[PDB]
Formats: structure tokens, sequence, C-alpha cells
């Protein structure tokens, strides 16, 4: 058997919230490890304020508001570039 | 009777796998009506799937999977901008 040169995505096994996951990383290995903290990090502080008092009501909060606070980041990049073309 | 003239980050209620959840929003009401979708279709994606046979679980992977695609697009961004700055 040969092999080929390539790299494709690479996944790895983080734990959040005490359950083990793997998922594409697709980044340094140090980037990856502090994905899982955030999250982790943030179901944690959330857990506290017990919005619906669930485990998947809490996962999913977490998973929205990531997304959002993040969208209006990349957002930003899209229109201040756009600017620098005008 | 007083009423101050400020805007602060203002917070919506949108559908995730069927329950409804209240989080912060204040980017734009358009922009916001896709971060719910953008959710709930990942994880309906992978609802198929079946990583771990279970609906927790499958919230906070999607919620990782979701951290890991978003966070090295910021951080291409701070790189090509510093790169901008030599």
């Amino acid at each position: 058997g040969s092999h080929m040169t390539e790299q494709p995505k690479t996944r790895v096994s983080v734990r959040i919230y005490g359950q083990d996951y793997t998922i594409v990383g697709a980044e340094s290995p140090a980037h990856i490890r502090l994905v899982a903290a955030f999250v982790d990090d943030k179901m944690h502080e959330f857990s506290e304020k017990q919005p619906m008092l669930d485990v998947p009501k809490l996962a999913v909060l977490t998973a929205v508001q990531i997304a959002s606070e993040y969208l209006k980041l990349k957002e930003e990049y899209q229109r201040l570039r756009e600017q620098l073309k005008k």
C-alpha cells in the first residue's frame, strides 16, 4: 500500500460538561484546547442562573449565544473591507 | 416620570429545536433570525447522525462545532489586519 501527501481537516476529542466529544478542529493544537473551555465555562455561568432548569436547555442556550456574539465579529470584517474598497 | 435616551443590547425570542428561547441579539432584526436557524439546522443535521444518541449531548456538540468554525475566522481577521500594519 502507498500513502498520499495530504493533510485534511483533523478531528480532536475534547471534554465539555464532563462528557467527551470528537469534533473537527482544523486549527492550532492550542486553539482547539480553549474552544472546549469557552463552551464549558459559558455553560457553567448559565447553569447557576437556571434559565429553564434543564440540561438540554442549557447547552442549546450557550450555542445560540456563542453564534450571535461571533456573528457580529465576522460581520465587521465584511463591512470594514467593503469600506476600504470604496 | 423620566426617560433616559439610551439604547442597550436588546434581547430576542426565537424557536430553537422546537422550544422558545430569549437571548441577547442587538445586531439586526434579519440577522438575529438566521442565528436560531443556524443552530436549529446544525442540530437537525446531526440528529440523524446519532453521535451520542442524546439531545443534551447533541446541543453542546453543535455548540463547540460552531465555535470552532467561527473562532478561526476572527483569528484570520486579526492576522491579515496585523500584517497590514507592518
